[PDB]
DNA sequence: ACCATGATCTGAC
DNA sequence: TGTCAGATCATGG
């Protein structure tokens, strides 16, 4: 199921096996929305948040723009696969301007269409000799089609109110695995992360948490033992398979722990 | 349309355009054959000839194998997309014995199942990391259902006896374009191909020339000239700068 | 490609 | 026999 944009471990191959073990709900809340392959695959309400507010109020921006809007913003800056000298004018203009529809034409053509902002707010990305192709309004027609149960907020996760009624989908960083948003990440937050579940399950509040117990060697030894609280499930078939004709050291496992 | 085996310069797109000018005939003469895009996909009986032995002899070969024939010598060998030591082993059995079956076999595990015979007939492709997928099926699958039409030939263009009542598609390497069989052309070799084609349509006989007239900057001339003679046909569609045409009588 | 994913193919660079 | 974005086709949320 497609997400509003290309992301770094999203979970659109995942998504429809996810839901099947979700709860009925009041409201639903994607602790850690980042591309919306979630958010935007559920029944509302939504509530769809993410530290990274440049990127939440670039969704914000996007539920009152069309697509001509986003193609005249391409021939405004004659935007190309080979439009380098163009693509850093955009850039600059984005990291002054801060303009959010800036942000979505600009994401179409950097490196592997990924969105990278330092501390300073500015976006980082080189150009990726990319572009729009015949299959972006796809997604941008998938968000508009279902942006209108959704309500976003760009805080911390600890800052976030959760209400009785709600179901709470947790997919964070993965400090075993690459990914530009791991500098969110450190052992401490996840303790923290860890420590909110535990209180929504002694608050009747049904929860659900993505992430990885093993990948190329390493282990989330904490994560392992903290996960025989709940109900655990091996998502990663090629993991699943291995286990009954494995050597040892293999690839990444894949799981979906959910009170 | 599939042809039976992957092949550079292979005509699965433009077949459709092409066929849409070619005439009836009693019998359809394909010059160079190659992959066999052409031959498998027009209407019978077909004369299919290419100056590669090797691979004309697969093709005689396969018409009288089982696609259970090709998983059993790919269990013999114990080939994968990663038994490189495997294939370098295939391709020295196939080197000495020279065995049809062996080179098909061993073609699908080459670099984009490229067929590199040298000077001194050995099989040189490099291994590609692959094997047999589901498109080496549908092309076994579609000889066998087309291969009774065909008549197999390996000889030289100018060897070739061509009939009344012929048509002669000939695609041949393109001088502007690379291909590994391009080690087989020259402009001596097009001169007298182009003669040859106009001794057909002395006789009253009916040709098909597929070709480029310019490629890359570089442009064949002498053919352009040639081509004011005969019926052209531009499809340089959707690829660039390329000019791929097609000049019949 | 079609609903969407993913394996594979192919034409620029 | 490199890289890879976009296209093609098989099939499974
Ligand atoms: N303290 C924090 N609070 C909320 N989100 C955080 C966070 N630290 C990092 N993140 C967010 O963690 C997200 C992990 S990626 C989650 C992906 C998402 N389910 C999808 O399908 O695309 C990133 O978007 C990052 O911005
Ligand atoms: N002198 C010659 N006589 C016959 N065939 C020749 C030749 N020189 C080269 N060839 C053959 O020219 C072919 C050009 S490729 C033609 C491809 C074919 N229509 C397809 O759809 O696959 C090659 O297969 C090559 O072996």
């Amino acid at each position: 199921m497609l997400g509003a944009i290309a992301y770094t471990g999203n979970k659109q191959s995942l998504l429809p096996e996810l839901k099947s073990h979700f709860p009925k709900y009041n409201r639903f809340v994607d602790l850690f929305c980042g591309g919306l392959s979630v958010s935007l695959n559920v029944n509302g309400p939504v509530l769809a948040n993410d530290i990274q507010e440049p990127i939440i109020e670039m969704y914000k921006r996007l539920i009152n723009v069309s697509w001509d809007d986003v193609l005249k913003v391409i021939k405004q800056y004659k935007l190309s696969k080979t439009s380098k000298e163009e693509f850093l004018k955009l850039r600059e203009d984005y990291n002054k301007t801060r303009d959010p529809l800036l942000l979505y034409v600009l994401h179409f053509h950097g490196f592997s269409n990924m969105i990278r902002i330092n501390y300073k707010g500015n976006f980082t990305t080189p150009f990726g000799k990319r572009t729009i192709n015949k299959n972006s309004e796809k997604r941008f027609n998938h968000f508009k089609q279902n942006c209108d149960k959704i309500i976003f907020s760009s805080l911390h996760f600890k800052d976030v109110k959760i209400l009785d009624g709600d179901f709470v989908y947790v997919d964070p960083p993965y400090l075993i695995t690459v990914a530009d948003y791991n500098k969110f990440w450190s052992e401490d937050e996840e303790k923290d992360l860890l420590n909110l579940l535990d209180s929504l399950n002694d608050r009747g509040i049904k929860f659900g948490l993505s992430n990885v117990l093993e990948h190329h060697g390493k282990e989330n030894t904490l994560l392992k033992e903290w996960s025989k609280k709940y109900n655990v499930k091996h998502l990663n078939k090629k993991y699943v398979f291995n286990i009954y004709h494995s050597k040892e050291k293999n690839g990444t496992d894949e799981v979906y722990i959910f009170n």
